[PDB]
RNA sequence: ACGGAAACUUAAAACCGUGUUGCACUGCAACCCGGAAUUCUUGCACGUCG
């Protein structure tokens, strides 16, 4: 009981499409306007852990809410229940739950389906 | 032989020690790769029998 960092593995897999964008990248090819969040070095295309948290900040205050029903209008009207692991500016928490980048992994196995 | 004639205001001592430009934040909501073009017009299973 003391203390505890619980690291959490894991593999994300699109199965659709995704179109998670940057806005106003640097790709500079054309009709890459609406590009993809890439890595700047690699070009490779990653996902930011501000969507991951920002789609599970939304997607359960909804469903942490909208059972309880009070709407939880703004990310700090909502419960402890999920600003403790997401962070508040109410108890100046730090959050609890430090969703990182993720990048491109395999790379090398999309080479070998022929994916160009 | 001038209350004269000589003399350093001098020697050392760190403006240092404790301190995150930090915490809450979806690059998101809306759109059919969709509408009009005949696989067609010329064409006989037949010439041939002491």
């Amino acid at each position: 009981t003391g203390y505890a960092k619980i690291e959490i593995t894991g593999t994300i897999t699109v199965v659709t499409g995704l179109h998670i964008g940057a806005g106003d990248g640097f790709s500079a090819i054309g009709a890459v306007d609406k590009p993809v969040v890439r890595d700047p070095l690699t070009k490779w295309p990653m996902i930011p852990g501000t969507s991951l948290k920002g789609k599970v900040r939304t997607l359960l205050s909804r469903q942490y809410g909208a059972d309880t029903e009070t709407f939880y209008r703004k990310p700090n009207d909502d419960p402890a229940q999920i600003r403790r692991l997401f962070g508040d500016t109410k108890e100046y928490k730090t959050g609890r739950l430090v969703f990182r980048d993720t990048k491109l992994t395999n790379k090398d196995d999309l080479e070998a389906r022929g994916a160009k």
